[PDB]
């Protein structure tokens, strides 16, 4: 059966010759064939010429889910659960075993429009982590901090205790990687327990800059940045800050992605002798040992249009990417030629390992078509089987301690109160965003300060913020 279908990812429109897409039809008896076409590069041009036709695609597949969702609401989409649950058996299972999966693919009206394309989260659920200079910490005969406290203390003697030998107060304890405020914020406020956006709390959601905890690490920032244990330049620096504070021996700590960060150890041990940027657990602050970086749940996601004249099939065709041989397919590739099987196991060869033109693993997988966003779930063991020692190692660590908390997840609302909270949303970030950078380095008084800074807040419209965000969770 020939099914048409809009989808792009990263620039490229689905080519349906692609190995795993032709193994799929081989599987499937369902042969895809793009709307888009190999000219087009722009998927939101391209997606909102396609929704001006008088007929769509049998499937629509499209990188943002609510525009998919307010499809649905529109009739663009057919609601999915009906199908799921009398003809799709993977997904059907797949949505009873995984209840917060369940959640990404329900709509506001309480339908599913659209399968996302789900990272495999409850495996790999870590994004940064903490690093500290443990060549540093041993030359000073410090112990690895495991609280705010003696994070506080070590930051310190990193400054004073000139742990890189120049003879130089050079030394910047903590710095942190950032190309705006939020991610600014975001690497140094966590340390202190708070958040610079939404989070849950005991079920509820709740604003991270409206929290006391939001104004004690504000205040602690404050101080110790006036004391020369956070990087001077931290709002003017760019992403450039952590290759140049490493590679010239002057960084001690940051906060940070787990897999690039772990990557230091490797390219700086010729040039500075000893050098150990070291992964470390979040440190403690009043009992509290958790981090609020995580990976997300999924990204885009794929639905049947009211114009396909055989949904039924096309659900089957969603729920073979669900089985077993189907999904290892999306992840791994073609057996033979970019894995084989290994005690059952898929085992990457060498033109996915050790591609001899440069590319990496992942691009070599793409160009197979695996890995292409639809409405799939991606398996962390893909990722194990190409990352580095120092990634998986960081991604185990922080795994098997239980240490990340899982993010709010991208919520729903109907158009009319998406518009509403994203007008306050976005107001309060410019307000957020101006304080607490004016205070970290110095300005006015934050004791002094605060509870004007709350009623603005509340003027804009936190309040009913709350109360749309507490409805959609
Ligand atoms: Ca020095």
């Amino acid at each position: 059966k020939e099914t048409t279908i809009f989808a792009m990812h990263l620039g490229k429109a689905l080519d349906p010759n692609l190995p795993v897409f032709v193994k799929a039809e081989k599987d499937t008896n369902i042969k895809l064939v793009n709307v888009a076409s190999q000219n087009q590069t722009d998927q939101i041009q391209a997606y909102n010429l396609m929704l001006t036709e008088g007929k769509l695609p049998d499937i629509v597949s499209y990188e943002l889910s609510a525009d998919l969702e307010n499809l649905g609401i529109e009739g663009g989409l057919i609601p999915l659960e009906d199908l799921i649950n009398q003809h799709a058996p993977n997904l059907k299972k797949f949505f009873e075993e995984n209840p917060r999966y369940k959640k990404d693919a329900v709509a506001v009206d309480g339908h599913i429009y659209m399968i996302p394309n789900y990272y495999d989260y409850f495996n790999i659920k870590v994004s940064q982590g903490y690093f500290i200079r443990q060549d540093w910490l041993e030359k000073l005969g410090l112990k690895e901090p495991r609280t705010v406290d003696e994070l506080y203390t070590t930051l310190k003697a990193f400054r004073e205790k000139d742990p890189n030998g120049n003879g130089k107060k050079d030394e910047v304890p903590f710095f942190v990687r950032a190309n705006n405020v939020r991610k600014v914020l975001t690497s140094l406020v966590d340390l202190f327990k708070a958040s610079p956006i939404w989070y849950e709390e005991n079920g509820m959601v709740k604003y991270g800059p409206a929290q006391k905890e939001f104004k004690h690490a504000i205040k602690e920032l404050s101080k110790w940045y006036k004391e020369g244990l956070i990087d001077e330049e931290i709002f003017t620096r760019g992403l450039e800050s952590r290759d140049y504070l490493l590679s010239n021996n002057l960084g001690g700590a940051t906060d940070d992605w787990i897999a690039s960060t772990s990557s230091y150890n490797r390219n700086l041990a010729d040039k500075i002798p000893g050098f150990n940027l070291k992964l470390v657990l979040p440190y403690e602050l009043n009992g509290n040992a958790k981090t609020r970086h995580a990976r997300t749940t999924y990204l885009g996601g794929w639905g049947i249009s009211k114009d396909a004249k055989d949904p039924v099939s096309l659900i089957k065709y969603f729920d073979y990417w669900y089985s077993v041989e189907g999904r290892r397919l999306w992840n791994f590739g073609i057996e033979g030629s970019e894995y084989t099987l290994v005690d059952g196991k898929p085992v990457f060869t060498d033109k996915v390992l050790k591609n001899p033109d440069g590319k990496t693993p992942l691009a070599v997988l793409r160009e197979v078509g695996a890995q292409y966003r639809l409405g799939a779930f991606q398996d962390a063991q893909y990722e194990l089987g190409w990352a580095s020692e120092s990634a998986k190692a960081g991604y185990k660590y922080y795994m098997d301690n239980d240490v990340v908390l899982d993010e709010l997840p991208i919520l729903k609302y109907t158009k009319e109160k998406s518009k509403e909270f994203v007008s306050i949303d976005t107001a309060m970030r410019a307000v957020v965003e101006e304080k607490a950078q004016q205070w970290i380095l110095g300005s006015g008084d934050i004791d002094k300060e605060w509870d004007a800074y709350i009623k603005r807040l509340e003027n804009l419209g936190l309040s009913k913020a709350e109360q749309i965000q507490n409805e959609a969770f």
